[PDB]
């Protein structure tokens, strides 16, 4: 099984997105593929907030289930978010032991 733990991180939108890029497992064309922060950019609310780092998988965003949406769908929901809007992104951290 996969070890690790889930975490909840809410970031306050600040125009310059959140400073986090997400990758797609690419399980299927359009069915259900797990998305996880490919890397935390040095310009956003995430890095400034210091709560959500890289190597995490988005389990839910703003109370939404990203278990079937898509990469563009996921990125779309975050991209839709505007300034003055705390986006609660539930991530999943995994250890290497």
């Amino acid at each position: 099984k996969r070890v690790g733990k889930r975490l909840n991180i809410q970031l306050k939108k600040g125009t310059e997105g959140l400073g986090f890029s997400i990758t797609s497992r690419d399980v299927t064309i359009g069915g259900s593929a797990p998305i996880y922060v490919k890397n935390i950019l040095p310009r956003g609310a995430a890095i400034q907030d210091g709560r959500l780092k890289a190597g995490d998988r988005l389990i839910e965003v703003n109370g939404v289930d990203l278990a079937g949406k898509s990469q563009e769908e996921v990125v779309s929901l975050l991209r839709s978010t505007k300034m003055e809007g705390t986006v609660s992104l539930l991530v999943f951290r995994q250890e290497e032991a």
